[PDB]
Parts: C-alpha cells; structure tokens; sequence
C-alpha cells in the first residue's frame, strides 16, 4: 500500500519532469522506508540506490543553519551579535549594523540571490565584497533569499568555533549526527555512489567550486543520510545535548512571510494546509518581501510541516517532516525540476500518511 502511494505520487512527476534518477526516503513512525526510481547514471545505466548521492544544493542550509545552532549551545555565538564581530576585515563595514539573525534569515538589506559573477571563490575577493556591500534597505525588514545571506552566517558561525566551515562540517557535525554518506567533498572513494546530474539536452552537471559554495550549497548526500538528519530533526532529544540544543536552534520561527515561517535553514507551514498554498510559499517570487516579525521567536513544533528546498543546475532536493506527527520525507533527483513539482509529489504521499 506504501509502494502504491508513493508509486503514484513520483512515477507521473518523474515521466512529466524527465527525471533520469529519484530516490524517496520515508521516516514513518520510527521506521525508515526507501523507494528508488530510474538510473543516478543514463550513461553507464548505474540504478539510483538509498546510498546514491545527490547534491541537495540550498538543502544544506539547514546543516550550516545545525552548524550555527551549535555555536550557539557553546556560547560562542549570540544572534543578535553584530556580524563584524566575528571578522575583524568587516569591522568599519555596514556589517557593523547587521546582526547574525539578519543574515541567517535573509533580512540584512538586500543581499542578493547570488554573488556576482565578479566575486570568485577567492578568500580576498569574499572579504572585499563583504567589506563594500551596502544595505538597499534597512536590516531587519525586508527579506530577499540570498545565499551571500546564509553563506556569511555560517561562514561566521565556522569563525565563532575557531576553525574552517568545511573542517567543522566533516570532523564535528556529520559524526555527531551519525552521518557517513553525507561529503562537502566527495572522497575518491564515494565517487561510484555520485548520480550524474542533467540540464537542458541531458548536458552532464556535477557543481563547480563557486565563493561560500560550503555553506550555502555544498551537500552531497544520500537519501539513507538526508532522512538520519531529518530523524535528528524529529528527535534531537535523543543526541547528545549541545547537538540536541544546535538541532533546537533550527527549530525557532522569526517571522512570517505569507503563509511561511522563517526559521534558521527551515521554512514552516501550518499542517494541515493547501497545495497550492505550499507549492506558492516554495515558488517565491525574487523580490524582497516585507515580513510580519513575530512578538517573540516561536517554537516550530506540533501541527506544522518544516521544509526545505535545495538545487543545482544539474539536482532538486526537497525535505519535509511534521514534528507533531513523528513524519519525514526527503525527495532526491538528478534533474533541476519545479520547487511546485517536488511540493506536489510530498504532499501526495504526506496526505496519503
């Protein structure tokens, strides 16, 4: 009956979609539950697998979003630090007036989608485009989604911990969460377990180096991994405390967009709510939006579907999961396909439980 409802949720999206390879991974009432569809490889006709890898893209903000929330538990962060205090090259910059929870949540006044073309993946050219950056609004009013944004948090975030993001990422947080098939850098040896990504004519895709690539888009993991992290995410309760507390972290609201509400990496919705309504709130327009700023940060728990997104030009992600109803879902592809096709096959299979 399972296969049957996530069967028909995936197998129309995939052939409407040209999807090569996609693999669900389903935590149901403590139990994990896998189906995997089509080819991680056309070329080589190597199956998708629950061990493919697949890039997640902006799926990783929630483990750089982790990664914050255990600076935090370790006191060596507060959100309302003013950024610069963590990167003396910002001090004298506009980041004196900008605070972590600004740039965790996308309202530090107008950072843009992407870094420009201009700005390498180059320690002195991040620096510099930080140190010249000026607010188009005021911090705290207006969210743009921004990977700048998110991409300094944890960069900051790294600083505040003494060590590199990358290094933190593989020596500390994806040990503490029980995570062996989930890479920044996918060693030789994994390679074999790397789906092919697709574009337009199948043009081949794995993504390139790009600046705070790390942060902001540099998972590659499993569908096994990606649910043990969305397990984390339903019980931190279970870890042990500081990673208990960083995986609470994620799960605070700061304001509302819409119907979403912005969290650190997570995006909430009430539960139960439309389709179109999630496919709307995952398909946002790139303009900044103001936000309704909540009387106090809120608890994303109980009735509430928290999800993320995440794509290269070659993968789309998307994760869910429902605290209030022990759920998760990760949905992993080797094809860039609408954020509202990736809604629709979730919440085909989340109504369906």
């Amino acid at each position: 009956r399972l296969k049957a409802l996530v069967d028909a949720a995936v197998q129309p999206v995939m052939k409407a979609n040209d999807i090569p390879g996609l693999a669900v991974a389903i935590s149901l009432k403590g139990e994990p539950h896998y189906f995997s569809y089509g080819l991680a490889s056309k070329e080589d006709g190597r199956r998708v697998t629950p061990e493919t890898l697949f890039e997640i893209g902006s799926v990783s903000k929630t483990f750089t979003a982790t990664l914050a929330g255990y600076a935090l538990a370790q006191d060596k962060m507060r959100l309302d630090d003013r950024a610069s205090q963590h990167w003396p090259a910002l001090q004298g910059s506009r980041f004196d007036g900008i605070s972590l929870l600004d740039l965790a949540t996308y309202t530090a006044g107008g950072l843009p989608l992407q870094f420009p073309d201009s700005v390498q993946k180059d320690q002195a050219q991040i620096r510099d485009y930080y140190r010249q950056w000026q607010p188009t609004y005021a911090p705290g009013s207006q969210r743009l989604y921004s990977n700048p944004s998110i991409g300094l948090f944890g960069y900051l975030a790294a600083r505040s911990l003494g060590q590199p993001f990358e290094r933190l990422m593989e020596q500390q947080l994806f040990p503490a969460l029980g995570l062996e098939q989930t890479h920044l850098d996918v060693p030789e040896a994994a390679l074999a377990q790397y789906a092919q990504g697709y574009g337009k004519d199948d043009r081949p895709l794995r993504v390139g180096p790009g600046p705070l690539d790390a942060e902001g888009y540099g998972v590659k993991t499993s569908a096994a991994d990606l649910l043990r992290f969305v397990d984390a995410n339903l019980h931190p309760e279970r870890l042990d405390r500081p990673w208990a507390q960083a995986l609470d972290a994620t799960h605070r609201g700061y304001y509302k967009v819409g119907d979403m509400t912005q969290g650190l990496g997570w995006e909430a919705y009430d539960w139960p709510i439309s389709l179109k309504r999630l496919q709307a709130g995952n398909s946002m327009a790139l303009q900044p939006h103001r936000i309704a700023r909540l009387p106090a940060p809120q608890a994303l728990e109980g009735q509430r579907l928290l999800n993320k997104t995440g794509s290269t030009n070659g993968f789309g992600a998307y994760v869910a999961f429902i605290p209030g109803r022990d759920l998760g879902l990760v949905i992993l592809a080797n094809r860039n396909y609408p954020n509202a096709e990736r809604v629709k096959i979730a919440y085909a299979i989340l109504s369906g439980l």
